[PDB]
């Protein structure tokens, strides 16, 4: 199965996923709702 994991400093993270490459955690600061989670690219 994938794996996604995060919890750091300035909201960050890994993820490895097999459906995808290049993966990871990325933090939202726009005013359409804020957050930082697991997305690949």
């Amino acid at each position: 199965g994938c794996t996604r994991t995060c919890g750091g400093p300035k909201c960050t993270g890994t993820c490895t996923c097999t459906n995808s490459s290049k993966c990871g955690c990325r933090y939202n600061v726009h005013p359409s709702g804020w957050g930082c989670g697991c997305a690949c690219s």
